[PDB]
């Protein structure tokens, strides 16, 4: 049992013995890897203690694989969960340090992006703390997506300094690596099996990221896989003749990989490398599945034991490849016969889709596939033919007519011919999610909605074919990050209230506060928590965007992608009115009008998303106008925070207000920014989808202020516009030719307000609807502006969006797929 | 004081918590790097100790700069030093190792490649056993140079893999980055001073090599240079367009500097690379040497005061650039007069050559070094100026023809107009040693006959102008290391025989074994030690060779450079003579007429030195066809050892009997080899040239085997052959028509045995008298077959080997530095 003086003497020790630096003082980064390191040495003898267990009982275990994972910082959850949060900072006190500025230093370790990573981070938490045998596999991204600058343009993008020293959790292990192969041939032994040669020979090697568990030991491992080359594929040869690029080839083509993630695909090389990232993460986490399948068997291998010890997990259609490759592993190397593969595959494997709109499933080209993984492909036109003999065995051939519609909708090979037909150049492609359906024992959505659009839209032959498959399992976020660790004051609170800390874990006592939703003492508490929280934005905000704001003000965050379908503009042009109004008033009337606002938006672009840019760079010179115009005042200020993540969120979420998640309804398939929102007391303003719903309902109708056309009447409202049947309403004229009278900069932004108009046009013609939405939104504001004049109502409101939250802990959402999809049972871990 | 206990705890305590691999099992791989950083741990509480005794004294220091340095395995040694030998191999036995098998895993650390490396190293071990405050920088190669393969074909090359898995000794210092420039141009600011800007820019980071010394916690530093560039100069816009190469250029420059030592030059590139190579190390290692000085004044910061602390040694003509660029600095940044500023560049900067011949000191293209270094060129034509006006001064010009003759030879700017001159396309070129001679006050030859070279041939004018610079420092390689570690058995004999172990230091009680070498007890004692390392010899032949051979014959070595002046050539042809008269014989006769012997032979050739290739080819096939001559036996036995390196001499040498030095006289300026060698009482066979000169001296002429012409002889012996006035002996053409035969392998050696034949051509007529010297030679191996049938003769020629190195210690070579050069005292570490 570790206490300050120990830890201590830990941090020195590795300040001096373990070094990154020269030896002169402790000065902040020093002090950081100090510290992390002597977390780590903890970390390790849990993840050993759980690794001989998890070995010993050879219980199954489950792998959940991702293309990101968004872990954020490590530091302070797990000591967190270590229960040190205090001999930690006391020891840093000791030498000369606070907490939070030794985490400052810690970089965002940025393997991931969107709530698609989050969500796996969230999972791995969870799994952990619930001590469930499970790991989680991914890319191991040395420049990550991209790092965000806003500058007087706008966004520039950088690329991520996170691996610039190294990362101090992260533990290689060398004797871990896995042969992936590219390119190359097949050919038939006269064995009988298929051998595929040549191509290109790389390596993948294991480095194990630890994740702990809240009060509990059970430490289980995000094994992030790095590709690359042995040192005798370097041409001297070549570099002594002066060739150097020439003789780095090798290494450079085996090492980007790992380079960024979602590399650029317009061209045929960004097709290949993506390709390349998907399998190998798939190839390599498998052989390493395989291998501990093994080794845990012994002499007693039974390859029809595997599916009831392995799990595998596609979060979305990425992972897919795992299918044709356990085939081809269990097929061309452990030698079995193709339908008892097939049969431990199905039953291994599981989907996990997350898009909405049938052409977000991902599709590839037969060429491409062909040329790179030409086993692969062979696998897959064997599983699109039992395909279509088992849709000719169901249904029959009476109809024709409807075995032709079956057949199109469901063969995982577009544009090809069918094997043996009745009935008397566009180019081919691989449908994933199709290959997914088929080879999974599960596929579920992440939401009540979804999960039934998966049903009775997306999937819908498949779904009449095997209903058994379909499920839903609707997203959940981590309450100790993101309630315990990144909200304390808030914490207090709710310890105190409820009577002990157990609701950390039993999420569900979060309910026990709507009783005392009325309370004066509590609400004053709350609302003091609420400013505490507020008071730390100010300084963030002051420092990376340049702007001072008061904290008597409502905090109304969009904090997401930046997309037309998002509709930020929308927010914005929110603002845009409520301030043009202010400008046309006199003090006495603007002060009664509006309240205090700062109005803080957050989140990245895409590099050649012209619009989605010129978004971002609108946003900030509105803030410009306004933050400097002499008459708004404190009364409004618009911010932009740059380079959002993780620690941004953990940062803004405890001191929200108001949370916008305004994007053009039903196009949303979960979201989890709310889901964290929510827990923190903030009140949402959304369109009534994704989760907009789930949560809604939960936290009480009056709880959450809607607004906007609903999922059924979009068809409708874009005929009418198509037709020439959409009249505006006349203040969203009032704000456009406002924009165009350069109120906002000279920057010129008619090609902005051009994607607005219009009736037709790939770009043009509000294909969003943020004209038919502007009406009910701004009128939707004049309602959050009374309701927040009510201090006692508002405060009651928020106390309700935390005690209506206890569903969103990603411990059910887990617990639903480990009892429901995986089968897998707790380990103790004495 | 660690205890074999404690350290045991030591090795598990890394085993696991700072780890490279899986944690199952405690394999050797893994028992390496655990001992490893055990050690490691000692290391830095004297490197920390060391450091800030030098810090606060603020005494002077010196700094070795080399482009190469040879540390090979750093492990035995560095225990060896520490006085724990005996705890680490107990502790590895408590963990199931022994500590030979546990030093096998170690790569050697591959920094450098010849004698100017091993140089380098052994000073950097007298220079912290004896207290002296004196750092080494270097560059840090990633590829070495290459390893060795030694195929059916011959000689192949690899790029080596030594930090494949990471060095365990190294210690990374992030903070210790600076930049470095090329490219570029330089203006003139309103200030005065001149501004070089634009080019490229890139880093240079510190990694720390601790040496430890013997019996002492004096543990200085062997900071070797990376160069990187930060993060943010990845192209993340053309990444993701697609090219993937594009976006990597920047740092693919910047890491290539530290790829491979000496890089193919051929090529402009290659050039460039070169001298980027050269300027980084220059720049980085200054840069941080003033910093240190700046840092160690304060407030009292007097640059009058740099030489009377600092001490620069430009190890060969490569660290030249340290001249222009010191000056550079203390003109451009410092700000200081050009004057007061030569001043302090000449009384800090020391040359210490080691080249015969002039053309093998370096030359540069002037548009070259302009267009890469354009600030360094004109600080260049003004030190050529400044020369130019005091070679006017002095002599004057009543000669004409004379003072013409003095600038020619001793003018830095090769192809140059003079400045102002009377006197009433040959390609720009700069030399360095000739700028060496000039900014230095120090100018140094490695042994006594080559220091008068010096003197009387290669600087012949400048002697004359500066006699006061030029001296002689004969060099020496370290007992530790070389004795007291690499060869026990002898070491306990040494120890018992002089009655104390203070000979590991005063090393000249090594001659007190003079009045032993007639007895008997000593000499059984020392052909005991001298089989049993034998012993270990036969099993690493075996291995890497595929031979088996007797450990009672003669070990006869030769391991150096394979080239023709090396004279390999030579040995082997005295092997095929004494083969084919064998073959000629009866078994009665052979064994009457030769004694057993396994020819050993070792070393790199180049890759486009097609000869030096075809040799080791022809050695193995010679090999080849006597070793498995069945009427040979094991009367003769020829080996090739693959990959030639420290290692690989640490298990050669103190098992030597015979070992050959007998490169063309009078080419060689010393040899360390041979030190080594005769230190480990191995019989040497060698012209008389280099050391070959000052050892025979120092252990006695009827101790060391002569042969063959003398350094006079040579010229005449050339103008013999160029006028058809050679007549060959009549043994060579018997062995020469005896290869012609094919009686070794169908491979073709009609171009090798070309190299000999002719009066004439650049690659023809027997330049080293390879002819010429054969019968001296053969005859000298008769003498040698004679002494060893003589065993107790034999014996006292060994013991008088090894009582006459005692002045072949480093030590004693570095005092004399230390003294007589850079004007530093020792530094007591309490």
């Amino acid at each position: 049992a570790p206490d300050a003086a120990s830890i201590t003497s830990s941090i020195k020790y590795h300040a001096e013995f373990t070094p990154v630096f020269s030896p002169e003082r402790f000065e902040l980064p020093k002090a950081f890897f100090a510290t992390a390191q002597s977390v780590r040495d903890s970390l390790l003898i849990n993840w050993n203690a759980t690794y001989d267990i998890y070995e010993k009982l050879n219980m199954k275990q489950a792998y959940y694989l991702s293309m990101e994972f968004l872990q954020g910082r490590a530091l302070l959850n797990a000591i967190g969960n270590l229960e040190l949060t205090g001999a930690f900072a006391e020891a840093l006190k000791n030498l000369g340090h606070n907490l939070e500025n030794v985490a400052s230093q810690e970089p965002d370790a940025a393997l991931g992006n969107g709530g698609l990573g989050r969500l796996a981070s969230c999972f791995l938490d969870s799994l952990a703390t619930l001590n469930y045998p499970a790991w989680g596999y991914g890319l191991r991204y040395k420049y990550g997506l991209f790092k965000q600058r806003i500058t007087k343009d706008g966004q520039e993008e950088v690329a991520e300094d996170w691996l610039e020293i190294g990362s101090p959790w992260e533990v290689v292990r060398n004797d871990v690596s896995y042969p992936i192969k590219f390119y190359g041939k097949v050919s038939t032994g006269s064995d009988g099996k298929r051998y595929w040669i040549g191509g290109e020979d790389i390596k993948a090697v294991a480095y194990d990221v630890p994740i702990p568990g809240y009060k509990t030991r059970t430490t289980i491992s995000l094994r992030l896989w790095s590709t690359q080359v042995p040192s005798a594929d370097f041409d001297l040869s070549a570099f002594n003749a002066g060739e150097h690029t020439k003789a780095c080839e090798a290494q450079a083509n085996a090492e980007k990989i790992c380079y960024i993630l979602y590399p650029g695909d317009e061209s045929e090389e960004g097709k290949i490398l993506r390709l390349k990232q998907q399998y190998t993460l798939c190839s390599a986490s498998l052989q390493d599945i395989i291998s501990r399948f093994e080794r845990r068997s012994g002499d007693r291998i039974k390859w029809e034991e595997f599916p009831e010890k392995v799990a595998v997990q596609m979060n979305d259609t990425h992972p897919t490849l795992c299918i044709p490759e356990l085939m081809r592993i269990l097929i061309d190397l452990k030698g079995l016969n193709w339908n008892e593969a097939w049969n431990i595959t199905q039953r291994t494997v599981a989907y996990t889709n997350h898009t909405v709109l049938p052409e977000a499933l991902e599709k590839w080209s037969y060429e491409l596939m062909q040329k790179l993984l030409p086993r692969h492909v062979e696998i897959i036109e064997a599983i699109d033919e039992e395909l279509v003999h088992e849709i000719v065995l169901k249904y029959g051939s009476m109809d024709l007519n409807k075995l032709e519609e079956k057949l199109t909708t469901m063969r995982i090979l577009e544009n090809f011919d069918l094997p043996s037909s009745v009935a008397e150049i566009p180019p081919k492609k691989v449908r994933m999610a199709n290959l997914c359906v088929v080879g999974g024992h599960a596929v579920n959505g992440v939401a009540e909605i979804h999960s039934e659009i998966v049903k009775e839209e997306v999937f819908n032959d498949f779904y009449e074919l095997w209903p058994e498959k379909f499920q839903n399992k609707t997203n959940g976020v981590t309450p100790r990050r993101w309630i315990r660790f990144c909200n304390p004051p808030l914490s207090a609170i709710i310890t105190k209230w409820t009577g002990t800390e157990d609701w950390v874990l039993k999420t569900e006592k979060l309910a026990e506060l709507q009783k005392f939703a009325d309370n004066e003492d509590l609400q004053n508490e709350w609302r003091e928590a609420k400013r505490s929280n507020k008071i730390k934005v100010v300084s963030f905000l002051k420092e990376k965007t340049g702007y001072s704001v008061v904290p008597d003000a409502m905090f109304d965050i969009q904090v997401k992608r930046i997309h037309e379908y998002k509709r930020q503009l929308l927010n914005i042009f929110g603002i845009v009115y409520r301030y043009k109004k202010m400008k046309e008033m006199t003090a006495a009337e603007r002060k009664t009008n509006f309240v205090p606002r700062v109005c803080i938006f957050g989140g990245k672009a895409f590099a050649t998303y012209v619009q989605a840019k010129r978004i971002v760079k609108f946003i900030t010179d509105v803030g410009a106008t306004i933050n400097h115009d002499p008459e708004i005042g404190d009364l409004l200020k618009v911010v932009f925070v740059p380079d959002y993540n993780v620690s941004v969120a953990e940062l803004l979420i405890p001191a929200s207000d108001l949370s916008e998640h305004i994007s053009t309804a039903g196009m949303e398939a979960s979201g989890t920014s709310n889901m964290k929102f929510a827990m923190n007391g903030c009140i949402q303003i959304g369109t009534l989808d994704g989760a907009n719903v789930e949560i809604r309902e939960e936290v009480g109708e009056e709880n959450f202020f809607l607004f906007g056309a609903q999922a059924h009447e979009i068809a409708g409202l874009r005929k009418e516009r198509a037709d020439g049947k959409f009249v505006p309403d006349e203040r969203f004229e009032e704000v456009k030719e406002f924009v165009r009278s350069g109120a906002f900069g000279s920057y010129n932004y008619d090609d902005l307000i051009g994607s607005l108009e219009g009736n037709e046009g790939f770009g043009r013609a509000d294909y969003f609807l943020v004209g038919k939405d502007f009406p009910s939104y701004i009128e939707c504001q004049e309602k959050v502006d009374e309701a927040y004049r009510d201090q006692k109502r508002w405060t009651t409101m928020s106390i309700l969006n935390t005690a209506g939250s206890y569903k969103f802990s990603s411990d059910r959402t887990i617990h639903e797929y480990a009892k429901d999809i995986w089968n897998i049972e707790a380990v103790e871990i004495a």
